[PDB]
């Protein structure tokens, strides 16, 4: 059958997994606590169908003598049914089993790239364990998969025929990427991004178990694009007021659009570098304006991948801070029983990732700081989060006040 080339990110993932074959961070993991009755045969059938619909789970990454490639195959898989009701702490035992799974490495040539499992933790409490490899999954795709599985399971339980998936096949993305590889548009994107990162020396960073720290707050003073624009400008201004460097680079993940009308689980976002210059006397207004100008001046070349741009200049990162503004993923129901999704692991982390989580019709925000241990300490990340949020609160109260006239914290 037909084989497709891997992306630059997938090739880097392959090479890093071949370098450190015992590192388990290239596995993202998640679990779904379900408060109700779960019968495992219906769930296994739902997984059987969803794995066929989300064909990124049926990809086989093989090695050749003419290039690393991937193919759509029929990978062998299973779903264990673990019962832990007859033990003292079933929560601890289930978490230990999960931790035992996502801590052992995964071989990419011959081996299972995902893992599904069901656990008894209480008489009416089953947890669905979901592990994937970074080479074929991201968090958004995992949530899409979990939602589709919940819907299909609820449909199969009540005997109804589940509706047709709203997923696009990964082969659409593969063909589009193969045609884009030989694009003249890709050549022009490379030209633009190379002329844009011209005099770009090492960027601004606060770099002095991923360090994760959340903080809930509520600003009283729109859309979800003004929100992300404001958070980008605020993070850049904070880096400029802490490091003293006027030319701040941030990472902005965008969802590339090439013609697909559906979501393709497995298709990842492209993190574009955003360059902001801090002139004296500038305020949040002009910073927002220049950030939007940089966004829409580089959105024309959105498809050029981050990794090709990075190693087309000299590989040690294009940016140290990433802004991820997104609403929460709605809770899912399995057959009529509501479920709560819990992240077990991520792994590949930019040195600092800023995650802002908003809710429709609400003033409450959630600020997450996911950083690299070798670059931050729990006290250093906590002090930075406290300093940035108050600095960001001073920004929201007056968009006309200059950045340099704002006082910083401890």
């Amino acid at each position: 059958s037909t084989t497709y080339a891997l992306s630059a990110a997938q090739t880097e993932i392959w090479l890093a997994q071949q370098l450190y074959p015992d590192s388990p961070v290239y596995n993202i993991a998640q679990y779904t606590v379900i408060e109700g009755v779960i019968e495992p045969a219906v769930f296994e059938a739902a997984l059987r169908q969803v794995i066929d619909e989300a064909d990124t789970l049926r990809l086989q990454f093989i090695d050749s003598d003419d290039g690393l490639r991937q193919r759509i195959g029929t990978p062998a898989w299973s779903m264990p049914v673990l019962d832990l009701t007859a033990q003292a702490d079933p929560q601890a035992a289930a978490q230990a089993w999960m931790r035992a799974d996502y801590q052992q490495p995964v071989n990419l040539t011959q081996g299972p790239l995902f893992c599904y499992a069901l656990l008894k933790v209480a008489p009416a409490q089953w947890m669905w364990y979901q592990r994937y490899h970074v080479i074929m999954m991201d968090g958004y795709g995992a949530y899409l998969i979990a939602q589709r599985v919940a819907y299909v399971y609820s449909a199969l339980c009540e005997g109804t025929t589940p509706a047709e998936c709203d997923f696009g096949s990964i082969l659409q993305l593969l063909e589009s990427d193969a045609q884009y590889q030989i694009s003249a548009q890709r050549a022009q994107d490379e030209a633009y991004w190379l002329k844009h990162c011209a005099n770009w020396s090492e960027p601004a960073t606060l770099a002095s178990q991923r360090l994760r720290q959340t903080t809930y707050l509520a600003i009283q003073a729109p859309d979800a694009r003004r929100l992300a624009q404001f958070m980008t400008a605020a993070m850049a201004a904070y880096l400029y007021r802490f490091t003293g460097e006027q030319d701040v680079v941030l990472g902005l993940p965008v969802k590339v659009r090439f013609g697909a009308d559906r979501h393709i689980p497995g298709m990842k976002s492209n993190t574009l570098p955003l360059r902001l210059t801090m002139r004296p006397g500038m305020n949040l207004s002009s910073l927002m304006q220049q950030a939007a100008q940089e966004m829409q001046s580089g959105l024309r070349h959105q498809r050029y991948p981050s990794e090709a741009l990075r190693r087309q200049l000299g590989m040690q990162r294009l940016f140290g801070t990433t802004v991820n503004v997104m609403p929460f993923d709605l809770d899912l129901s399995f057959g009529g029983y509501s479920a709560t999704n819990h992240n077990l692991l991520n792994g590949p982390a930019e040195d600092l990732m800023l995650g802002v989580y908003w809710t429709p019709g609400s003033h409450q925000l959630r600020i997450d700081f996911d950083a690299n241990p070798a670059c931050y300490t729990p006290e250093g990340l906590g002090a930075h989060q406290r300093r940035f949020i108050r600095f960001m609160q001073v920004l929201a109260a007056d968009a006309t006040q200059p950045i340099d006239s704002i006082d910083l914290l401890d």
